[PDB]
């Protein structure tokens, strides 16, 4: 079968006939505006720590340096015991780190009977789903680690004797959860991003090319959480080239690429009741009191966008980096951006050696038990080649980072995997990969197989 | 790679070293006592209709004959609109039948906005999950079909009017839900089973052979909901052969094969705090070795094993957490036999879908977003639908237990949530040693299944 | 101030100028056809038990005799815990009875945290609002009492076990809810009523006198849910006197008293979009002046009146908004007769509570927050409870329709929401002219009722 | 029967045995801190208007002067048609003003079929329940009035052609709803309050006297929304006298009057899940990282307060100005402060003349129909004495303000009345009236009567 280059590919969960697509909707942040890594994370990290020190946290936090190789997106923070968990779709603990100490084996079972947690017990647990969470993911580990191994702090099961009244992990977590919020909303993050954009934000002439082609076969819109003056800056930079879509072409304003531009969207509330629809003054950012087609909207709702565009769910492909939830309404189609996927395809490809040795070691196992059944009392020693497995699974796991792959730990899918398969029709490392497909393309679901399907042939 | 004969195989969701397994636990009904099909379903049907009629339903119900080729296990009755729904893992409608009238495409979303139901709404939606539900699955659709297509009745969205008296589908359902219960508990289902077990229960010498081999390497217990007079009848029959485990040997009573036998389990309550531990007068068939009631916890205490040491073998999918560490599970799915026969004997269909997919790929290969080219594929897009429809109807009118085309079923997801192991019968354990290392087969995402390691 | 005899009086929630009233609309059942008490309730009871028994309930149900002194209208069946609750306007528990066992004080909040239920939870709580509910109000408590107090059964929180078969209170309730419906619609309640109307329906020459006087000053219509063969039977009997309106005059058929007669109303649906307008063959007693089905809107069109011009007289409390302007209402509350007799004949109790309250005031008069003085009042605090209990039991075992001591009932609040006027019977209109100005009596708050204008 | 002076009285909805009360809980704002009227309202009003002008509203708003005689607390703003409604418990329109124009009669019925509204249709309607709402209550009327009678604005059914793109009443309302919020939370209201406290806040030596007596018979606590530095200032001023509880006594700190002090309460969330319990640094306001009895708490929950005080709902009388809603939990008793009640008791008392003439005019009516029944065709003309009624009800109504009494319009109770009877065990113009009762007092419910109870004697 013909398949496009791995790194160009759009992966299909549910089938989608692209000619039926009439509108393309865009998330801005971490979608069109992909923030550079490790650098944007570091900026968030440093600003969050600066903010915690200012409210009374110890100075030793300033020596923390962000480390991209620790966090994996989507971990669960247990505010009761101060643990970052990696769990599967159903609640089962895959990985459990206290600070930088990885527990596993029997010792985890003392703290988590049945190696299981109630994911729907919010504000005991906290799911760190988004790309903005990577900083505080690593920070919490640092914090738990520091206070654990600092002699003037006594470690309790649910927190610390800090000096000496009590700081619970739950209080420490809110402390962190507020700092990040503060940094995004009142601190100098957006500010420092904007003042050196070439350091923090990616740009590629492929973005205007792709959008322009979309506007030829359908309508295009923007629905972002960010305000207008932040959006005007970020988009102006994304489209700053000495030309328009193609080389030689005249440069066009970034506004000219959208039939509808909406800011202050308030997602997820946007997709339900929403807020009241406003309009924005291009000249000032400040909202117009009252509410031609060169217009910029504020607030509003999903439903409104369809009414203005003259469309309906089915007709709309919504492109972004965020996984939502859940009717009625009317039910937009979905493209999901997962930047980690560029790294994971390199492991899947450039680390074949490991996958092959696993496959063969597994093969070999099947041979040992070939002429064997319940009658047979032969207990072939397999501890030797068991060991080589755990540990090549460890090595393979560790190519993805210290908390492993985004989508799986060994055999098991992660909770993050299941939600991606819930939420997304289409996915890839970036929407740009759309460039490589015609707009008449028929995306066929890549069928997912149960054991009795995957390992039984049609012969 | 070496793989045992498909019909003998034991499939693996999560890895399991069998040598670690110290006790083997057994469900009885539809595990050790596999009830014959279609005859046992039919009996439950007839008895349930006869009961309904006895409390005022029309005579025309008596000319209903159970039809095994309609019901697929795991469907959802929407008590609001009277529909039988086949949904996916997340609540997406795959299949909607009002009576025997299959609906959607356009006409669903009249009734189900975003072709979606929020699966957890208990008062409206009822998952027909068990093998004992197959009868009422068929009966329910029969009833709605009848009242729709009968001049005596006027049909509303939420029910039908029985001339001046409204009858909601929700109320119709609870009559059907009660009749079945009555028939199992107050009525003569259990009785008419026992009076001709040859017609109603499977038996095979493999079952005592297997349980004998298990008792050599571990402990073995029975944990059933049924009572003792019924259990003794059933277990006695299952073990009635002119010999013991192997040919030649003396026959032994069925009890001899179990270290612990427990009845009146009241699962799922069994698995939580349970009921008080009683024991049973073998003689009286009454209270008050043979235990009654009790707890999951109690079993562990008595057997002197706990948790990961226990392999629970049965036909029922449970839930929740397991404080207190929970058992490993082997799950019986009788439908799996027939479904493997489609997977192997209908390969000509699979291969053709494969060819049509290969072809599509080739039409679009030299094409990107620069291209204006609209290939017409509607011919291909048509045959793919007929083959995919044809393929689905090999499994019956409501399709496969585990999927509809693309999409997995909510059932499939429950199976993968709950079961370490699964097969059409537990008996297939016979073909593996007790030192075996069951290694989880491995469930790939699009980007894993459709790109290679080179 | 001049006020008519209490038993003749028509009470006013909202003001109403009668001269503005152009049409008078009538409910039939329990409005014009007041069914005799306790004999009609008993019949419904016996028929409903006999029906339950016919579908498998124990014989002991047949030795139940309906008892009018237990049920008070407006109680709430909690289908979860099997309790009959008397709550206030906002959902506060006033009275909790499991079977015939009255509960609270301490033991409620075991079951009802904050002695509170969220009244709008339809699937759990069922308001027994109508006069036809009185039978099943008593029956329900009987049933729970029986199954609790019977060695055959084991009682759980959510139900009782019928030996191996669980029976939830919720399932018990829907059996009871269905039996009543069956008895009204499929069974012989309507039939056994018609065969001896002398025993089962009140009649009085005042009814034709009143309706004749109404037709002089406005239009008059009938809007009932019952059919025509039943309506003709009932209306014919109500009007069977050897004369017309006044003594001396010729008798006239009952239809002659109405400008418009409508059956099969299907209220409340009647008041919304309704059903298609049919008319009835007087002869056949069948379709297809006498109308059938239709709409609230249609009545207005045909009568050429609309809304505030119409006074709807009935025994049923409705709801919602009324787009389209809605009618004014007169509400029949038969219980009001008996309740007025307590209010007048038991004045010795009221006066004594008044004296005990006066006394308490005097004990605390010279006292403020500066004072250390704890008067003991527990003797007084005791007798106030016995008199207040004694007073409440004058209205039956479940107290007044409208209140428990301090607190008003959710029923009282519905009455005040829905009804412009109310009385024990509509007949009391007879004592007012059609130029009358009904002026709303006036509902005071603590600071208005307990401080004076000087 | 003996009753205390009207203006000293605590009015009883549901009975309450005061000896059973073990803890007294306090709201601060508009409870202990009663803000002076008309002056605090004016300050809110001016700051809100200054804020609307700054974001683009016309300068003519600056000439608006707050007018205490217009608003009545608890009105409903219809964002669809721009109307302030006064409704009853069940939804029925009692009063309807577009700006300063009062509709009534037939004309209202065109816009509100059945003279009825769905109160549970939020963000069409908005209930202005709180004392902080009085400013924006009057403001909305002004705004609707101004734009209506300003020649360069065209009046639409749902808004205005302002200049000329559209400003809906719904957009104008949010505009207002944000200004007030902004003024409270980011603007100079708290600021300007604090800098001249004797102008804006009441003080009375009765407050320390009463509290001190409460601390002798039970425990006392504070649970306010305001922050610590705002609370420290407001309370310090409330207790600034040259003495403690009684004359001659030594002055004590305001902290010494509470066993538990809690700020940042986040009501109503406080009464459910709450937030995490923190502690505050008395020296800085800034929260302590970690968490003796001289302590000040932050955040937390209802449940926590009981645990710390060692009590349970039944035992706790909660005193404040706000009406909440609604289990489980554990169900505090309730004292509700309604400052308007001091004015309304003056009408009830000093305007008897009107009540008497009504009563007599009503008497006279009953005479006319005395010897009359359905037989009688006498239609006595009563239009003359009908008129004198509507209009003495109008005069009586108008003694309370242009939108009438807080608790009723003519015969009918307001929606505000019903909620007070829902929510409150005890009520009065101020909690201070507790001073006049012993702590052994038995408050007896003042029974509420239906027509057949109120106008039938026991003879
Ligand atoms: O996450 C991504 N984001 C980005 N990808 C492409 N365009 C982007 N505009 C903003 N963010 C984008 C990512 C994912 C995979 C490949 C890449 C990429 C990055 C740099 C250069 C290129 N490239 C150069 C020639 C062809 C492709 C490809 C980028
Ligand atoms: O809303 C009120 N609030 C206030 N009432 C009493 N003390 C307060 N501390 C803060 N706010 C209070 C109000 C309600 C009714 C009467 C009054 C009051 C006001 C001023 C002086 C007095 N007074 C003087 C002698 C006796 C009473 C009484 C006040
Ligand atoms: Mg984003
Ligand atoms: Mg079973
Ligand atoms: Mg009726
Ligand atoms: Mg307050």
């Amino acid at each position: 079968k013909y398949r496009r280059e791995a790194y160009h590919r759009v992966f299909v969960n549910r089938s989608l006939a692209m000619e039926k697509i009439k509108c393309f909707g865009f998330d801005m942040d971490y979608t069109l505006a992909v923030y550079k890594s490790p650098e944007y994370e570091s900026l968030g990290f440093e600003l969050t720590v600066e903010r915690l020190v200012s409210i009374g946290y110890p100075q030793e936090l300033l020596s923390f340096a962000y480390d991209s190789t620790f966090p994996t997106r989507g971990l669960v923070f247990d505010t009761l015991y101060g643990n970052l968990l990696k769990v599967d779709a159903y609640g089962n603990l895959l990985v459990c780190a206290h600070g930088f100490n990885f527990i596993r084996g029997p010792e985890t079972r003392e703290q988590y009977p049945n190696k299981f947690i109630q994911r729907d017990d919010t504000e005991r647990f906290y799911i760190l789903n988004t790309l903005f969470n990577l900083p505080e993911t690593y920070l919490l580990a640092c914090l738990v680690d520091f206070f654990t191994n600092c002699p003037r702090y006594t470690s309790c099961e649910t927190g610390f004797k800090d000096g000496d009244l009590f700081m619970s992990y739950r209080s420490m977590f809110q402390d962190v959860r507020d700092a990040v919020d503060w940094v995004h909303y009142k601190g100098s993050l957006k500010e420092k991003t904007v003042e050196n954009l070439e350091k923090y934000v990616v740009k590629d002439g492929k973005l205007p090319l792709l959008l322009s082609r979309m506007k030829e076969v359908g309508k295009v819109f923007l629905a972002t959480n960010s305000d207008y003056k932040y959006t005007d800056k970020i988009m102006t930079y994304l489209f700053d080239f000495p030309h328009g879509p193609k080389p030689g072409s005249s440069h066009r304003p970034w506004q000219s690429y959208f039939d509808l531009i909406l800011v202050d969207a308030r997602k997820p509330l946007f997709f339900g009741e929403g807020t009241v629809l406003r309009q924005v003054d291009t000249k000032t950012g400040k909202l117009k009191i009252g509410t031609q087609h060169g217009i910029v909207y504020s607030g509003g709702s999903s439903d409104t966008i369809c009414d203005l565009l003259g469309a309906k769910g089915k007709d709309i492909l919504y492109i972004g980096d965020h996984i939502f939830g859940d009717k009625k309404r009317q039910g937009w189609r979905t493209f999901l951006v997962i930047p980690e996927l560029a790294q994971e395809l390199h492991v899947w490809t450039d680390k074949s050696s490991l996958f092959e040795e696993l496959q063969s070691l597994d093969i070999f196992l099947a041979e040992l038990y070939k002429h064997l059944d319940s009658s047979s009392n032969e207990r072939p020693d397999i501890s030797s080649i068991q060991r080589r497995i755990k540990k090549v699974t460890h090595d393979m796991d560790m190519c993805y980072g210290m908390m492993g792959s985004l989508f799986r730990s060994g055999s098991r899918q992660t909770l993050f995997a299941s939600q991606v398969m819930r939420y997304a029709d289409l996915y890839a490392a970036s929407f740009i990969n759309l460039l490589y497909y015609p707009f008449s393309y028929l995306f066929r679901a890549a069928h997912v197989l149960m054991p009795h399907e995957s390992t039984v042939e049609h012969t």
